[PDB]
């Protein structure tokens, strides 16, 4: 779906 929270690595 949606990509509400993903890939969050600085």
């Amino acid at each position: 779906g949606n990509h509400w929270a993903v890939g969050h690595l600085m």
